[PDB]
RNA sequence: UCGACA
DNA sequence: ATGTCG
């Protein structure tokens, strides 16, 4: 019950906060199909955000209709909201990551998708295939 | 008072 | 250690 035919995602960090990057890959293969450079100052619930936008911003553009994975329950719930409940603090260093975090939910309430968002079960299957 | 996902 | 929700 795996779904093979899908984009799996996920954030790497150094500290956390600290300095973010996320990826997608293909769930059968683990091929990389897209890799953030890193952000210097994020959350891991940001860029597990980020990361489950950006894998359906990509899907869009290329009219599929394969479902995301990803691990993360906070990032599930913000997508569905289209608001990303962060506390990290605002300031110079915190800019970008906001940013990024503004634009997405932007996307969010200016485009349609029917992607299903699918919960990664890794105590069932082992982690996630873009796990860092 | 936790439980869970990272 | 921290970020987050049920
Ligand atoms: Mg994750
Ligand atoms: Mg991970």
């Amino acid at each position: 019950e795996i779904i093979w035919e899908s984009l799996s995602v996920d954030v790497g960090s150094q500290g956390n906060p600290g300095i973010v990057e996320y990826k997608g890959v293909d769930t059968k293969t683990g091929e990389v199909l897209f890799e953030r450079e890193p952000i210097p100052i994020g959350t891991n619930n940001m860029g597990e955000f980020l990361a489950i936008v950006h894998g359906l911003r990509y899907l869009k553009e290329r009219n599929s209709r394969k479902p995301i994975y990803s691990n993360s329950q906070t990032a599930i719930k913000w997508v569905k909201d289209k608001k990303a409940k962060s506390t990290l603090v605002r300031n110079e260093e915190t800019a970008l990551i906001w940013k990024l975090v503004d634009e997405a939910e932007e996307w969010l309430n200016t485009h349609t998708y029917e992607t299903p968002i699918l919960k990664w079960q890794t105590d069932k299957w082992g982690e996630i295939k873009a796990d860092y």
